DNA sequence: AAGCCCCTAGCTTTTAGCTATGGGG
DNA sequence: AAAGCCCCTAGCTTTTAGCTATGGGG
């Protein structure tokens, strides 16, 4: 797990984000799909967001991004959707004349870390009960590094 | 994991949050410790934040919370540190006289999900079938 | 636990098109 | 060290306070 920092915070914030075209229209294909990913890389680059992985399918775009918590994941999403919509609708006439908007008003966001919820949960509850490891070998590297980083 | 939603977003945003008192002073004990926890529960409830787990040691408080992304993790944190700082220093004299502030300007924040990073990264690249 | 319809100001993408623990249908 | 120590502005809460801001400096 790689941790970064801004002028006040030490963090590791990863998000799996997903959003669909309006009406789930299967328009994320070919040149549309390609341009869409290039625009989002552009957006991420200027918003200092790190795209760990990004793939699409006819009607969904999946993005795994590491975002400065203070900046805000929504500020990123808002920019990526908004800009891709404006641009793609200008480049691909069918997206302008056959749809009222390229995207919807919603999205799906799930946070992601180096270990599963239950592990972090236990580590937190273990704090005052001395050295009581998670298990034999399961996630030793994560817990060890964590004790060290959160010292 | 059970997702929640606001008017426009479906989400599950959990963070492992940690912060320490000024100078690492080991003051999070006894009466203080218990009150800090109450105040954080009071702020969580008020800000519609779910506290999944909260533990403390002499100089650290760990919180695993579910926070609406539209609302903002930082907004929860500043409220929690700020109010707890105000209230604790009003109730506990030794916190107001021995320290210029109760907390510091920093904190540790780590996202957590039902699945580890590598799994989610795989699932994503597998989205062409 | 969104996704459809409608609405607002705010802010970017500005003759646009998206968010807001947004309003309601 | 910088996250943590110092100092500062500016915005909002806790506001005869005390924490933020992809804040800036040291």
């Amino acid at each position: 797990v790689l941790y970064k920092s801004n002028h006040n915070v030490v963090y590791s914030c990863k998000y799996h984000i997903v959003w669909c075209p309006k009406y789930r229209r299967k328009v994320l294909v070919g040149a549309v799909e390609m341009r869409l990913k290039e625009i989002i890389q552009e957006v991420a680059k200027e918003l200092r967001v790190e795209i760990i992985e990004m793939q699409t399918d006819k009607d969904h775009i999946h993005i795994l991004a590491d975002i400065d918590p203070s900046f805000g994941v929504m500020k990123f999403i808002k920019t990526a959707k908004g800009r891709s919509s404006r641009i793609l609708r200008q480049e691909f006439n069918h997206l302008k004349t056959k749809l009222p908007t390229l995207w919807t008003n919603s999205c799906f966001i799930s946070t992601v870390g180096g270990a599963p919820l239950n592990v972090v949960k236990q580590y937190i509850e273990n704090q005052q009960n001395s050295n009581r490891p998670k298990q034999k070998e399961k996630w030793k590297s994560y817990v060890d590094n964590l004790q060290t980083k959160a010292l």
